[PDB]
């Protein structure tokens, strides 16, 4: 008996473990529709164009790799909030924000409930949707607080339960904190409509109750930056302060570079240098700074207008592919004789689909197929090509027939 | 009365924060001798050529960026382990450690904390040398332990208290935890002897006390890597298992890149497996997958053979010039005709200058000189160059004449 002998083999990562099990397969054929990553049609890894050239700038500009302050790159942070707020924003022009370069969504999102453990005097709860991305539940947990739910998705008829959610909501107890997923709502597809959204801004205002957006697909929802950011906006302009976490790891491929950042919308600037100090003390003995690579680049990219430009297309280009995979996912299911509705994956918007077969069913596509996939029926549709579509198609069926 | 009226202006980081006071000095003599980050003899940031070299080929090669596993790059996790371990070592060769890539010294150090919030069930004490690097307090206070101290730095002599850190050693219940710098003690810059560290083993492994290594500065003591790892080697060669914290920050001047691992020696290379996968557990909530560009950079270099031994030869050089310039300094200070005894700048090893100031000198050093420095009486005389040693000893000589 060591120090050790005690600690348990605790299980493989939902997500992240499903590329371990697929990098070990040897079938040629395998595909990866696990994580949420984007493939070009090819079905390959894509660094964009406009990441390429700011790679570039940084190198014949020779820069050094001497420590960032501890809240991240000025500039950055600077563009971030702007990206989120939008320009005109009253927050953003009266300077009523802080935001902190934080460690990609997952870095800023703990960042958040780690700060809100230590400031937020009024609960201990988040109230999170059914479903959840799987890991907001550890994140929050770990951080120190309580988990709750609200009603959202409706199996049944594959979209948003407006009653039920509307229900539990108005019944959260003031001051509560609660989680909501800014646009392509992970991992259903499904958000509320610019109406829906309106109402639940009047039950959040009337109940007083923390908003903590997570905004970590903007420009996946629509393939318009602007239009993804309305309902967090929208909330803002309503009197709401919210807090809020984003990633730049899908909307510029900078997956593993991990930039990200979160903010705090305050009631002045002077409230907003009180939080930035709390949130520097917080982040010092927590990683003490943060990676310069990925936000040196996003910064370029943001403060650039030529890239700014060129990142919008490529957004929007990649968005349009995404759609075109769900229309020939649904006319292949056809082709190959499939009975059932498939609708929702055409219906769904964002990175994935969240199909509804069963666990015995993912466990068969892997096994004979080698597709892999959550075990909640959620497929990566992102990760598809022009090439295995075919592929996927013939195995639904399959397994579904 | 908003959601954070209550929340109030904290203070800044007592070394970080010497940044930030020294960005806005108009003074065009002012010297940033705060926190440990070497100076080329131009007194400029310095990026290796080694360095310079792994980007290149990375650039060349048009890799993706792709999230890494939870637990890092494999080949800048294996080649950190061997680094600190030795490629002979029973250790490494039997496969009886796990490692873990982490964001730099900080983030490896709060993962290894957090780790042992969660699984030492023997204590919750912490025990520090007194003084220690002022970052390790909150960075063990905010993973939920208690922190003690032992006896270490003797004022009065410049040296260490050999035979208090004894008295105290031998007295820390078992089963305790202790916190021992594998080399270059910060800030003191004065290290135990072979024969001293000989003897501290024997006291640990005695007292059945798990040892935790704070291994930031590999290279930057003796300016070789394998003599500066001895004490930490000769203690798992005694059959103490050891955890440790690696900094790539200084000896490959990846500051801001953030590269550096958390290891965990355990008695099997199963028990190893399992310790891993709780790491994964607690890292997944916390951050999800670390930052690629440092890890990269840092696994082609010690991966490749010429890359290697060039690293070697400036690391070694780096060295070197803080010897020049500690040397320089006293030899500056006579020729002002300083009357104290300067010898222990040159006596300590490190980048750093243990140098006995009073708060009100440092304070005057600032405002009559714009010479930054910490509070403690710290400077980094890695900052220091050819061309403003002698502005230094004047001086350092005025606020002291
Ligand atoms: C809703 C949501 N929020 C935050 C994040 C955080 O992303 P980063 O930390 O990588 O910036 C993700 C990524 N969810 C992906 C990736 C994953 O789980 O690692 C997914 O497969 O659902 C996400 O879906
Ligand atoms: C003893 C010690 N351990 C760990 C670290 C962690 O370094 P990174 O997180 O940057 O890898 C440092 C850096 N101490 C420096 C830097 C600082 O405080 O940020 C110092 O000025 O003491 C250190 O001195």
């Amino acid at each position: 008996s060591s120090w050790w002998s005690h600690v348990e083999m605790g299980p493989p990562d939902p997500i992240l473990g499903v590329t371990e099990a697929f990098k070990r397969d040897t079938n040629s054929k395998k595909m990866n529709l696990g994580v949420g990553a984007y493939r070009d049609d090819n079905g390959k890894p894509y660094v964009l164009n406009c990441v390429r050239k700011a790679e570039a700038m940084i190198a014949a500009k020779k820069m050094d790799k001497e420590y960032l302050p501890i809240a991240g790159l000025a500039d950055f942070t600077r563009a971030s909030a702007e990206l989120a707020l939008g320009e005109n924003s009253e927050a953003f022009k009266s300077g009523r924000y802080v935001t902190v370069q934080g460690i990609s969504g997952t870095g800023s999102l703990r960042v958040g409930a780690n700060f809100l453990q230590r400031f937020f005097k009024f609960s201990r709860d988040v109230y999170l949707p059914k479903p959840s991305w799987g890991n907001h539940t550890p994140i929050f947990r770990d951080a120190g607080l309580q988990l709750q739910a609200y009603r959202y998705y409706d199996p049944k008829t594959c979209s948003l339960d407006f009653t039920g959610a509307m229900e539990d909501i108005s019944k959260i107890p003031e001051k509560s904190i609660i989680l909501l997923h800014a646009c392509a709502h992970n991992p259903t597809g499904v958000d509320p409509r610019q109406e829906q959204w309106k109402e639940l801004a009047s039950v959040v205002k009337k109940r007083n109750l923390l908003a903590y957006f997570d905004m970590a697909y903007q420009g996946f929802a629509s393939g318009d930056i602007n239009r993804d950011a309305w309902a967090l906006r929208h909330f803002i302009e309503q009197g709401i302060d919210v807090v809020l976490s984003q990633s730049y790891a899908h909307n510029m491929g900078l997956y593993g570079e991990r930039a990200g950042a979160f903010t705090v919308i305050c009631r002045d600037a002077e409230e907003a240098k009180r939080v930035e100090s709390q949130l520097k003390i917080l982040i010092r003995p927590m990683y003490s700074n943060p990676p310069m690579n990925g936000a040196r680049i996003a910064s370029l990219i943001l403060n650039t207008p030529e890239l700014r430009k060129e990142w919008l297309v490529e957004v929007k280009g990649m968005a349009d592919r995404i759609i075109s995979m769900r229309t020939q996912l649904v006319s292949n299911l056809k082709k190959e004789g499939s009975s059932h509705n498939w609708q929702h994956i055409t219906d769904q918007i964002g990175m994935f689909c969240f199909t509804g077969l069963k666990p015995e069913q993912v466990e068969r596509l892997t096994k004979e197929f080698s597709i892999y996939m959550t075990k909640d029926g959620r497929i990566s549709v992102a990760g598809v090509a022009s090439s295995n579509v075919g592929y996927l198609a013939h195995a639904i069926h399959q397994v579904t027939k």
